[PDB]
RNA sequence: CCCGGCGACGCGCACGGGGACCGCGGCGGGCGGCGCCCCGGCCCGCGAACGCCCCGCAGCCCCCGGACGCCUUGCGCGGAGA
């Protein structure tokens, strides 16, 4: 719980000084079929169709999918932006383990 | 047979575009009065519905691609993609 969000919060912002990663629907789809995708991360929020579309393009590519316990809101805050982010694709960790997921 | 559309819609200060009207100047034709002045006053110079081509701000949409910007008198908009 509170040991583990720690840990969340400590990879997200791993990536994003050192490792690849792109924020938005569009530009995840156009990764996954493509097999750059290492973790895919969804808000709670995130539209239902577009999640149903997400989750079977992952399962075709093995791509992991998990789903971050806030709002659109929060993500954006997470990874430090001023806006609403319902998709984040990490492309290569660089120094974030991964394992908390 | 079923599901829809057009017909089909309130009020408001402002801002923007089109038409008609209205003026000023030129130039073409005609008038008036004129003791002095006057290229200084007056009248007339017109183009429809409809058919074909082109051109149309705002507004909504497509493609690339992935962001400390775009923009109104006012605002407003963008990882749900500027
Ligand atoms: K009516
Ligand atoms: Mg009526």
């Amino acid at each position: 719980t509170k040991k583990a969000q720690d840990s969340i919060s400590l990879t997200l912002t791993l990536v994003v000084k050192s490792g690849k990663y792109t924020l938005g629907t569009d530009q995840a789809i156009r990764n996954i079929r493509d097999g750059k995708a290492q973790l895919v991360f969804m808000a709670n929020n995130c539209p239902p169709l577009v999640k149903s579309q997400v989750d079977y393009l992952c399962h075709l590519s093995k791509t992991p999918v998990r789903v971050f316990a806030g709002s659109s809101r929060e993500l954006g805050i997470a990874v430090g932006r001023q806006f609403n982010v319902s998709i984040m694709t990490i492309l290569e960790a660089g120094d974030a383990d991964l394992t908390s997921i």
